[PDB]
RNA sequence: GGGAUGAGCUGUGGGUAGGGGUGAAAGGCCAAUCAAACUCCGUGAUAGCUGGUUCUCCCCGAAAUGCAUUUAGGUGCAGC
């Protein structure tokens, strides 16, 4: 009989959260901005 | 070293409060703080600025140019 332990997700639909600013083998200090500037602590507006 | 019977010094009690007081006027002083005191709240103010951002390996891999800009250490779009 199937089980509560036999259950398990389709291949492809879980996948794995990035979790950023963890070290340098991953995204490492600056978390993907990088920069100095306006991007590198707030959000740019669209319509600007 | 100056004044040391005077526009003197001092004690006790009182009054004036923050864009307000008080000033023989220095922006002086208002509790070791003053070109607008202190405390709590709005509040986790905001900062194109400085700093910080934490385990691993595999594969690829830039740019520092153009144009516009109250723009030139910022950003949008193109290029990569
Ligand atoms: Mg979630
Ligand atoms: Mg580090
Ligand atoms: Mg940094
Ligand atoms: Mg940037
Ligand atoms: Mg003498
Ligand atoms: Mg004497
Ligand atoms: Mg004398
Ligand atoms: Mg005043
Ligand atoms: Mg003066
Ligand atoms: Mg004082
Ligand atoms: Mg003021
Ligand atoms: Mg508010
Ligand atoms: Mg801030
Ligand atoms: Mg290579
Ligand atoms: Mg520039
Ligand atoms: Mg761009």
């Amino acid at each position: 009989t199937l089980k509560l332990h036999d259950l398990r997700p389709a291949r492809g639909s879980k996948i794995a959260r990035t979790r950023v600013g963890r070290g340098d083998g991953s995204k490492g200090k600056t978390a993907g901005r990088g920069t100095k500037g306006t991007r590198a602590r707030k959000q740019v507006p669209v319509t600007f």
